[PDB]
């Protein structure tokens, strides 16, 4: 039972949004069905407040938050698992990521990336210097998805704090409780309350206000392509940082030894199945060159069978549920359909509500919905691709997405060919597409994002205006 | 009489857009009334062509262009003056600016701003490095205003060349001939023709295609607020760099000696009247603190009276016309009206068609349209402000714009207070708002721009995607 947090105040409403635990579809919490007026108030407070925190004070708040996350991780991951349905293993891991986000944002506070230009450069030159500096925006709108109820909020809120911005968060109504808890932690860690609000409600009531409120200088959104494209249409003349899906490959080249195939298999399974496969950067396509497929697939199969799927609150569970039963149903459907198109299902112990096992499918036609569309579940789909890198690259690039990628090979020449040729934001050699540090530049192209980078450092830049000034010299 | 330049080809149409010389309203040229299909063809060519120029080759082209601009400056400034009506003095100066743009873009080519991250940073760390690199976009759409028929095209086209992009430019139908000439110079300088097209036509025909063409990854536009806002609304899910007007102050603080007032007066008159006052960063509001106004105003008056305004092709003319007679009429109107509201017209030798003298007006109510609106002409309007910096800053910040500013003072404390307090993209101490180098970060906030920086360096970043790659280490 959680009210909204509007600049530190608990704000309630009559109507409720029920939050259900996807494992057994029971109500585990309720939050307000907030309305435009609530967001509107949150933004007015945000706009009127001018943060004056020193970099030291910002760092203290961010580092205090990091410890609170560590200290309370069991509690916080319980909340995550209860609304999202991912295993405690995955949700404990999420708290670790959020711990990194706050720690790195805290540490980046001592950093000033100002520049200096000399002006006596051309025939038009002058004896003068130009200096750079950053300033915060009026207010920032953050809209977050169900997949990382904690880490997604952390990524949007920590850089805002670090830069003396005021942010208003609207988490998805599917997983709003983690956000509300994070706000409480932040207020306790000493954040001036005006710097953060978390509002909840139905998209038809409060969603549009997040996009159109006149005080909002920047909308930062992570979510689906259709909602993303909608936002891009409706947030006129506001800066927008849009992080949409991925359809990311793990590419297995034919130079690999059997030992290496086994490591690549480890990556494939982990990358496909972590967070119940609910990552923009999950392995959604395992592109295996024909030559090595017969050796590779059995290794994948063997690993997929070891995974324990079931009760997410059980600490020995590897793989919990996906967000809900109809997502699970849709994913299994895409599997069945691939099979009818010629795919070979190797492992499928059966779906149970929102609980999908780590289904292994081989010889997936790469046109088939399963892999052409983004499939946001723990499917392990192997697409057999030619023993030709140009063909492999063209195939890898043939979807509407372009976020991240993983390539397993020991041949440098081929490595750099893929690095140069994949149309994506990130190419990871010998790691899953999902691999990054919380502060490296993160973002996709094509349908994966509108082309701006995120991660702690780029978010901090993104959340400021550069002001220049020049002095006689 | 000039055709469009579509990837090096001369492309004509039956219907013509007449280009008129604002000095005497006669037709000096004609260009095609291009249509959506022409733009569409330019963009298809752009998208299909993958530039492979080395950085060396790019630099050669850019630097060869610079020398052609210097070599042909008399010819080029003639073309500018004949379609825009600014004095030869101003149009020669414009060629110098474009000379700088190409020179600096050329020299910035040897630069690689790639970064390296170590990954062994947290408990989730790995023995790995992440590396950064930049890649060009599919196609860039550039839309330019009448203001700087040459320099505005230069700023959009040079960084595109420098980054192996393909750009399609649509100059305003008011001053399209300079753009067409620059395209010819670029082709001669060795640019692969696919990398540049210049199309012309009515906004109602070809304008929208520039905004919505599916190959366009980025729209870069400089122009009016209304047209800017329209573009922001219509270019869904495209990156947009929007540079709108300014309403920029020159602020005269009360610490100044009479000697310093005289220098400040020089800045006020130059900043107000240069390019016939047709700069987004023109001095449009001279905010003089009361204490010094009686000493300052006469110094302004005296300098305004020295300006020679008349035939733009006369080399001793300082001040040519504005873009057309109805703009001129609108600006004079705002002056009359300010006078009715209590302003004091000190010098106004009379308007003649599009030719506006450098009108000096004192005691301008700062609510009056003349200074509250952007007045894009060589008006010299003095607004008397209180001997209070907080009031001065609040007044300066009270318009819908926020681009640049100038502050004349010798008191460091007050300097830094204005630097921190003015809500603008740039604060120039002891220079006009318009002062910058062609490669320093340039851009406004509020109604002045959508919040992204331009100038050669930021443009180059803007016109690329950052791709990261990581290697086991």
């Amino acid at each position: 039972h959680e009210p909204m947090r509007i600049a530190g105040r608990l704000v309630d409403t009559d109507d409720r949004v029920e939050v259900r635990y996807p494992w057994n579809d029971t109500v585990v919490g309720t939050v307000p069905a907030g309305r435009a007026e609530h967001a509107r108030e949150a933004f007015a407070i945000a706009a009127a407040y001018q943060p004056k925190l020193t970099r030291y004070e910002r760092q203290k708040i961010l580092l205090a938050t990091a410890e609170a996350l560590a200290a309370r991780k069991e509690e916080i991951s319980d909340v995550i698992t209860l609304e999202l349905g991912i295993s405690k293993a995955d949700s404990l891991y999420e708290v670790g990521r959020a711990f990194d986000v706050f720690t790195l944002a805290g540490q980046m506070c001592i950093r000033d990336d100002g520049e200096i230009f000399s002006c006596d450069l051309t025939p038009h030159g002058k004896a003068r210097k130009i200096f750079t500096m950053r300033e915060p925006l009026t207010a920032i709108s953050a809209i977050t998805p169900f997949n990382h109820p904690l880490n997604m909020v952390a990524h949007k809120v920590a850089p805002a704090i670090a830069t003396n911005n005021c942010v208003v968060v609207k988490p998805t109504e599917l997983t709003p409780m983690t956000a509300l808890l994070l706000a409480d932690i932040l207020y306790e860690a000493g954040l001036p309350p005006e710097m953060l609000s978390v509002v909840t409600g139905w998209p038809a009531d409060i969603g549009m206000e997040m996009i159109t409120n006149p005080h909002v200088d920047l909308v930062t959104f992570t979510g689906s392509v259709p909602v993303g494209k909608l936002i891009a249409a409706n947030a006129h003349y506001k800066r927008q940082v849009l992080e949409l899906g991925g359809n990311d490959p793990l590419i297995i080249l034919n130079d690999l030894s059997d030992d290496d195939l086994a490591r690549a298999a480890d990556l494939a399974v982990a990358g496909a199945t972590k967070n119940s496969g609910q990552r923009c950067t999950a392995v959604k396509r395992i592109l295996c060159q024909e030559s090595v497929a017969d050796r590779f697939v059995p290794l994948v199969l063997e690993r997929a069978k070891r995974l324990r799927f079931g009760d997410p609150m059980d600490r020995s569970t590897d793989l919990g549920t996906v967000i809900h039963e109809k997502a699970a149903a849709l994913f299994e459907e895409r599997v069945m359909r691939a099979a009818e198109e010629g795919a070979d299902i190797l492992y499928h112990p059966g779906r149970s509500g929102a609980l999908l096992p780590p289904i292994v499918v081989d010889r997936v036609p790469h046109q088939s919905d399963l892999v052409l569309e983004e499939t946001f579940g723990p499917i392990i789909p192997i697409v057999r691709v030619p023993d030709d890198d140009d063909a492999t690259i063209t195939l890898s690039n043939s979807t509407a997405f372009g976020l991240s990628s993983g390539v397993c090979t020991n041949d440098y020449r081929r490595m750099q060919k893929y690095i140069a040729g994949l149309k994506v934001g990130t190419v990871n050699i010998w790691e899953v597409p999902g691999y990054r540090i919380e502060m490296s530049p993160f973002g996709g192209i094509k349908d994966s994002g509108n082309g701006y980078k995120e991660g702690v450092i780029e978010a901090m830049k993104s959340f400021t205006n550069v002001k220049t000034f020049s002095l006689p010299w």
